[PDB]
């Protein structure tokens, strides 16, 4: 009875976090998408999941969940004590062992860390947000119904 | 039927590596940790494998096996298509990551990073066999059985 | 024919910036300096008064003129013609960050980036560090033009 | 005489800037902490109350005093005859944006830094961490003195 | 007229260093590839052998062209009557000792480095990794030019 | 009473070790340039070479001495009754791997490590570099003492 907690803000999701999801249901039994509550974004916190429940129907081991406070406590109370996140950078790597290893000393919760796949490496939920704010075409970067759903927040 | 294989050299292997064999045991069902063969070291393969079997007893789904050429190799003829790696720093992220990449494009199989325990941060086997051949004392940053055995192979 | 558009705020620009322009300059048949413009944020100084102030210290550069824009860098270069970004870049952690962004003008634009190490008299100097430094009294008459330097105690004062 | 300046906001201090106030008092003859008086963010605790805790967690520091200051680090040095500021580190990014002030602030006013390397402990210790985790009922009490731990749980209340 | 060299040994070249010939082509009148011969360790192609792989894998480049050489780099750029240097770039780590290597061949010689980032999807090639993985049987097919992998393949058996 | 210990082969020392030593001396007491020799593989110049090299270029500070020695750093810190080094720092590269020994040391016996940023202009010169740029010729007048650049040149005739 494997699993893993894949949090983030995903507004929206990308391909670069389907990606990482992807790669956490092929790797333990149980998958949960952490959305985070953190009430200034472009999507509500229902539109988030349902743009992540479309992209993942495919998985079946995976369920979306909105949480707020300590991701550990989101994680245990679950059943769970391990969280798998996506790497683009050494820099990445730094603040977020920072939290890594605060969330194993005060929870006992582990992290993995995944390489993001190359050709999602500069794809970034902001960055996508701010290139199609001004007409720069993302349409590769994101799920094809997640690009529709961009399209009309902005017209 | 979940997986992982955890590779390296580990000569000899470490309380790092040991925290990191122990944090992929308790989140895949199965772990092989892979010993490298690559005919300059001090260890043989066979007391490599001993003193990993020997430091992993507790662990009851972990076993000890060595390998060569490429490690994608070693973990897919075992049915598998992880690997779980320690990681120290963002320089490490980097190189690391390359070969993760690579790994992932030439066979599919994926690779975790797990930041190491802070206490451990500072010790890999190269360090602390320079550092007992001077007489500095590793103790404390080794296993105890490998211990003895690296004060055996330097007197 | 060949051409590469130097982008940043410049607010202001420092001798680190100008560094950037003479080495694109002179490797480059025409320079174009883009000076970004927040229409919601206004910084230290107004649009006229930075692109004096790079104008001033670059008088020495026949190739080299100085436009605002804002918005999509990309639209900036290829309105005019060109493909090329020349940026500078101090450390390691600059070029992560610069990468994602020069990876991404290329996936949507075709528009390349070449980066180019700060020279090291001007490694530590840039434009927020500057401000900052010269609000609360220190001396960086040496990290600046002259075209800045009094302008810059001017503001602050 | 040798001495040392240990900068920060210490909102509250931890056991991270704990270690390297008592490996700076091992090695210089006066060392000083500068607690940053902000104007402007406000942090958890008054400078008094981050003093206080700072001299009941250096109590056994007979060498090192605790004062506060506003402004250019610098100019805090300086006034009181020493030219050498000590501060942690943690990271290579830590070392970047560090790296670039520490240039700065020997290029304005010849103030030499050294930096030393946390204690692997305290590695992922840090002030804004400790009180994000606290506020939702985490357990922060192994990473700070315990002075400082009785003092939070009352501000949370 | 403007150029710039692009160096390294290429043994052999991948398509990361062929997309950054391409942009270099794209962008300087002129671009030298700068084969380097090592008279110490003699890698798995001749010279004559890896100046062939590039030349067929840059048949639509016509201001490129491919020469070899040994000894200082900034030499063989003056020579030319050039003094840039284009380099491709992957990781912030690839920027350190490279911003090293690059202040120095300013110093020394007046010669300007202008580092480009790997396509995303050639960032993880590189022509020693690529010939591990072909020694023990891995498919690196996608990451070379169609001609180099041919020749690859021979070199093994 | 306060001391530090500046570690390095020297082979041959640069302008930016000089600056570290000049820093080190003017905030401890006492500084002592350890001279680290390989009992198994001969550097460019001998012991005397090295120890003659830094003597000749530290006259001017009263309060350093240079000593040689082997094997591990820590041991020859304690035995002078000390427990501080001081190492130059250029990049967040070279503060990772620097940190790792550093840890250790301090693990092992106790002795602090003080990382201090090497000024811009040497932050690009090592004794490797400039070795391997003096063999084919390059020209490091400027980042040597007077006291190595010819000696350099004449161990490479
Ligand atoms: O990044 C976080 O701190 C975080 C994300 C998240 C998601 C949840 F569903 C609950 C708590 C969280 N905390
Ligand atoms: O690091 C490697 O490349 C590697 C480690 C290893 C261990 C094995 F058992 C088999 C192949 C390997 N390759
Ligand atoms: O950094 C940018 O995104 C940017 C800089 C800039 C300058 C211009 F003149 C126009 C658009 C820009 N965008
Ligand atoms: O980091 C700073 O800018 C800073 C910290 C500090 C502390 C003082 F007590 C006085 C000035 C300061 N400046
Ligand atoms: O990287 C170098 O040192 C180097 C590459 C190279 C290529 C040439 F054709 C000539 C000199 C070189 N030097
Ligand atoms: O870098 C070292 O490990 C080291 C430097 C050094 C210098 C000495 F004089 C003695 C031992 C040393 N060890
Ligand atoms: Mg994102
Ligand atoms: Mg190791
Ligand atoms: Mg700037
Ligand atoms: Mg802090
Ligand atoms: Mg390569
Ligand atoms: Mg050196």
């Amino acid at each position: 009875m494997t699993g893993a907690v894949c949090p983030g803000s995903f507004d929206p999701v990308t391909l670069g976090h389907l990606d990482v999801f992807e790669r956490a249901a092929a790797q333990f039994d149980e998958v949960i998408v952490a959305v985070l509550i953190n009430p200034a974004g472009m999507f509500t916190v229902d539109e988030r999941i349902e743009m992540i429940r479309e992209s993942t129907a495919d998985l079946p081991n995976l369920r979306v969940e909105s949480g707020q406070g300590l991701l550990v406590d989101f994680v245990r109370e679950r059943g769970l004590n391990a969280i798998v996140k996506g790497l683009r950078t050494g820099t990445d790597f730094e603040y977020e062992l920072q939290m890594a290893q605060m969330n194993k000393h005060i929870a006992g919760v582990d992290t993995f860390f995944v390489a993001t796949a190359p050709a999602y490496s500069f794809v970034s939920s902001s960055l996508a947000k701010e290139v199609a704010t001004y007409g720069g075409d993302v349409s590769a970067l994101l799920p094809a119904s997640v690009h529709q759903r961009l399209l009309g927040k902005l017209r």
